[PDB]
């Protein structure tokens, strides 16, 4: 079964701002998602120092970038710590409230959208380029879940029945029709080299069969 939830009011306002503001420097979404993956890998690495069994669900710590021109999706996969159901439904929205309000204040004061990551809400920059985001995630302590939202004020959570993941997070960006440049190899490489050169995990860009 699928459960449908309302976003916290401030996050709903932030998403509406990101979708309807004219902002041409959209490539920053990819930096923010890679940064999130790097942080998630740090966290499971740290936990495994005192309990190595935490890596039973997968010892490789990496980030994969998978463009798909046929479905018009860009998928960012990491083998980091992942998210529990309580993270997806309550915790991430609750902790984001303060930074969201701070970010919207700064924006009016003079900040621009590229500072979004400094307020801890970089994930939502995905909606600069995507009309829908699907997040598949598996934490050691919980089941595999699929989160989805097309904005519009709500999100869904279901237990995922697709292929098991072991551990980590898969962010699937369903790209807007006019944002297909982020499916091009040359463009993804340009962005990673510019914004992400000092990430401490291997980033593999998959090539498309064509
Ligand atoms: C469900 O969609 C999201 C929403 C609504 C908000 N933010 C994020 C960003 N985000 C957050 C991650 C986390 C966590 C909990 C801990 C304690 C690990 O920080 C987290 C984690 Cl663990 N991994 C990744 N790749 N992204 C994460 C996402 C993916």
């Amino acid at each position: 079964e699928v459960e449908t939830f309302a976003f916290q009011a401030e996050i709903a306002q932030l998403m509406s701002l990101i979708i309807n503001t004219f902002y041409s420097n959209k490539e920053i979404f990819l930096r923010e998602l890679i940064s999130n993956s790097s942080d998630a890998l740090d966290k499971i690495r740290y936990e495994s120092l005192t309990d190595p069994s935490k890596l039973d669900s997968g010892k490789e710590l990496h980030i994969n970038l998978i463009p798909n021109k046929q479905d018009r999706t860009l998928t960012i996969v990491d083998t980091g710590i992942g998210m529990t159901k309580a993270d997806l439904i309550n915790n991430l929205g609750t902790i984001a409230k303060s930074g969201t309000k701070a970010f919207m204040e700064a924006l009016q004061a003079g900040a621009d959208i590229s500072m979004i990551g400094q307020f801890g809400v970089g994930f939502y920059s995905a909606y600069l380029v995507a009309e829908k985001v699907t997040v598949i995630t598996k934490h050691n302590d919980d089941e595999q879940y699929a989160w989805e939202s097309s904005a519009g004020g709500s999100f869904t959570v279901r237990t995922d029945t697709g292929e098991p993941m072991g551990r980590g997070t898969k962010v699937i960006l369903h790209l807007k029709e006019d944002q297909t440049e982020y499916l091009e190899e040359r463009r993804i490489k340009e962005i990673v080299k510019k914004h992400s050169q000092f990430i401490g995990y291997p980033i593999t860009l998959f090539v498309e069969k064509e």
